[PDB]
């Protein structure tokens, strides 16, 4: 298929296309994308899908994998679907875009494909790869359900914390404080399962999507320019050996990505 992640144009030339005329509006996402532009001299359109957030968060963490994390090395990880269907057979509600053999290919394949681009020389070869990777087939939105089932994984053991009383961090409070999210199941019927056209990561669950793949996110929030929240880093004080990947996102749904 096409390109989900289209190829990077020169950032500036992307903010006077999209940002015209002298609204409030227009005139803070000019600042915000001029401040991104100290650092970052282009940017990659990511489809803006209901997996935007999943898309462009694997992509930056793919394409600049430099080796296969400990968490993708565990023998556990290709366990966990037939351990955690098992135990909790509600999972089995999962709506997808037997189930444990689907989801274990889903992992395998993210394993699999992350350990190659690790083993490339350069961050051309990766670049290629991923490229490659991301063009809207099968192998694309596999992706997205293997780092769903391990948010839900990462979500059932907060919860589960959570009910024996040992400290959790806040944010996963605020996640099952939503009245649509009490519990990893509601979780799951209401939010990962989600309905096309309308979905896409809420803000706490970028940071349920940063423990799920051990990176630090740091966004550019566009709309929170004139404020301290014009960068949120999820989670907010990851361990120091996670990679970092940026995003820019003009409002708090939709992320695309800059690039150097
Ligand atoms: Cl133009």
């Amino acid at each position: 298929g096409p390109l989900s992640v289209a190829p990077e144009m020169d950032i500036m030339d992307y903010c006077k296309k999209e940002w015209r005329g002298n609204t409030q509006k227009a005139t803070c996402m000019k600042m915000g994308y001029e401040e991104v532009s100290q650092k970052f001299t282009s940017i990659r359109r990511v489809r803006g899908d209901n997996y935007c957030a999943l898309r462009a968060t694997l992509f930056q963490a793919m394409s600049q994998a430099v080796g296969l994390p400990p968490w993708l090395q565990d023998p556990e990880l290709m366990l966990l679907p037939e351990k955690l269907i098992s135990k909790y057979n509600w999972i089995k509600q999962w709506k997808l875009g037997d189930l444990v053999d689907k989801i274990k290919e889903s992992l395998t394949l993210l394993r699999k494909k992350w350990a190659g681009l690790a083993e490339m020389r350069t961050a051309e070869a990766r670049q290629i790869a991923c490229d490659e990777l991301f063009t809207n087939e099968a192998e694309e939105y596999s992706l997205y359900e293997a780092v769903k089932f391990l948010m839900l994984n990462r979500a059932i053991e907060l919860y589960n914390d959570k009910e024996k009383g040992k400290e959790v961090p806040f944010f996963s409070v605020l996640l099952f404080a939503r009245d649509t999210s009490n519990d990893p199941g509601q979780l799951l019927r209401n939010h990962l399962n989600q309905v096309r056209h309308t979905g896409g990561l809420e803000q706490v669950e970028m940071f349920l999507l940063a423990y799920a793949v051990r990176h630090t996110i740091q966004v550019y929030r566009l709309s929170k320019y004139n404020t301290e929240e014009f960068i949120t880093v999820y989670p907010t004080d990851p361990p120091k050996d996670w990679p970092v990947v940026t995003l820019i996102a003009e409002d708090d749904r939709h992320y695309n990505i800059p690039v150097r």
